[PDB]
């Protein structure tokens, strides 16, 4: 019994978090192997960062303008490229703590473990999820650039997430492992701002079905619902659109619990238009869009 | 910017778990230099069915390699099996006992395997509200100071309520509880209200502000009014650890008690604060330092 919001053991990451200085700057970067992955910005000087031409400034360094430190061991560059928007310094030392690894590209809705780091140290570890505007919500200081994200389904590492700028609303924004931002963002500190953010219903619905399983029903009714009547609703709160793929994806906890997915989303609409008067559902006053339909699956009974 | 229930980096604690096996029952264990530390329910008189045990009968497992248990001994209700091998992961460590209020990080594991890392509060009435399931016990709650890792917690039961029962790694309960199948219950719990004021710091520190206002209250005041509320005491010494967080943001601490007053008697009026629409109190005052300063381990 109970329901946390539950991060992955952060171990397999630790021992890849190296600190990478060029210059004046210093943020985080990951070795994997004998690679260590940065965001591009680590070339940039706050000057350069209006309209930075990443290409003509790292055409201007070489391997021995990269420093890496791994722990109290400096290790060696023996070659750098550009990604999209990440750098990779290729060293001279496979990482010898290495784990399985995979690089995935997470869609809005999302879950997964960040491992906030300074300086190539890991300070703290913490559970968010992509919103559906791609910022997360994390907790983030100067220094934290690099830091990554990251979900271990099994003894595999998926890293889906590293950090790269926070945007003036104090969300987050960052690129999968391959440089690719999530969301219309560039690395640059032009007018940027994030989208007007939404609940994402899905994960609502897997957390009310969480609440079931531990043993809460007073937000259940006698109701049903279609599909469309729930999201015409569901789009005058701010709720994101729910599509039949996530009505499939809530089919196991449907079947655990009794509850069809239009019955649970007929429990959703009558919340949004009551409110929870002076109750709780797992120890929260609001309801919960930061576990996914698998997350719930996971930590359950 | 942003403001998140943290816990601690797990990896020094993940290389210390370990699988135990007596008879049909497996669970956790804490694995330290040449001794693995666990529930002693694992095998009632402790000493009666200790007694009838032979080293050979706990099987432990590190990962893949099977250990060699070479002696046992209880300590309180823990069992401590020395086994032929000390850890090479041993980290630099300390057994410590913390009080009510003081928050942990909780390396929830079944079959000696780490599955997740989370951060809790012991609460007043010496329960934690954690997530556990059936194979959890012997998972542990830990700090990090620098590079020494303080273990304060290991899982031992779940309350009928749901929340959970343990002790520290001397094997001494926190609270009113025994390691037996007997009617046990958490007590009437109250809110830690230094850990409140602290959130609210760094609510303030994030830029959320609306629940500021002009007053101030007396010490005195202040506990008539929490009392009613069941929230904890607040003492002088509450006052002074949060000194420095009054300091940053301009705030005395009896100026944040009259906020909290008035939010207690009129609620939050359909506004939230750093997102949540109760007050949180498993956030310490040393919590929001760390996390509003970027301290690493
Ligand atoms: C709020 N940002 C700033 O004041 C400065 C000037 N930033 C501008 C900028 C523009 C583009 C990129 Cl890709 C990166 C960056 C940097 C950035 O975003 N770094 C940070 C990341 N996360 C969290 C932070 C928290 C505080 C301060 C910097 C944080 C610097
Ligand atoms: C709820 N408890 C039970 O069903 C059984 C019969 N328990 C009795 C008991 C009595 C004393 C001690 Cl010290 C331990 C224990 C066991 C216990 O509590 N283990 C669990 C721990 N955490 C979480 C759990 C979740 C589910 C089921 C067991 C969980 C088993
Ligand atoms: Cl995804």
């Amino acid at each position: 019994s109970g329901f946390r919001k539950m991060a992955f053991p952060s171990g397999k990451v630790e021992g890849c978090m190296v600190q990478v200085t060029c210059g004046t700057t210093t943020l985080n970067g990951l070795w994997l192997d004998d690679v260590v992955y940065c965001p591009r910005h680590v070339i940039c000087t706050s000057e350069d960062m209006l309209n930075p031409n990443y290409e003509d400034l790292l055409i201007r360094k070489s391997n021995h303008n990269f420093l890496v430190q791994a722990g109290n061991v400096q290790l060696r560059v023996i070659g750098h490229s550009m990604q999209n928007c990440v750098l990779k310094l290729k060293v001279d030392t496979a990482n010898p703590k290495t784990p399985k690894y995979k690089f995935v590209r997470i869609q809005p809705g999302q879950t997964f473990s960040v491992l906030a780091c300074y300086n190539g140290s890991p300070s703290g570890v913490y559970q968010c999820a992509m919103r559906p505007n791609f910022t997360i919500k994390g907790s983030f200081l100067n220094g934290s650039c690099g830091s990554v994200g990251f979900n271990i389904d099994y003894d595999c590492v998926s890293f889906c997430y590293m950090h790269h700028m926070e945007l003036p609303t104090g969300v987050h924004a960052g690129t999968d492992l391959e440089g690719n931002f999530y969301g219309p963002f560039v690395d640059r500190q032009t007018a940027q701002a994030a989208g007007t953010d939404t609940t994402i219903t899905v994960n609502v619905l897997a957390w009310l079905y969480a609440a079931v399983i531990n043993g809460d029903r007073w937000f259940l009714n006698r109701f049903t619902t279609t599909l469309n009547d729930f999201n015409l609703v569901a789009m005058k709160y701010n709720y994101e659109p729910l599509t039949q793929d996530h009505v499939d994806i809530l089919g196991p906890l449907s079947a655990q619990t009794g509850i069809a997915v239009l019955d649970m989303c007929a429990s959703l609409k009558e919340l949004l238009q009551n409110g929870m008067n002076g109750r709780t559902i797992l120890g929260s006053a609001l309801l919960e869009d930061e576990f996914t339909p698998f997350d719930v699956v996971r930590q359950c009974s």
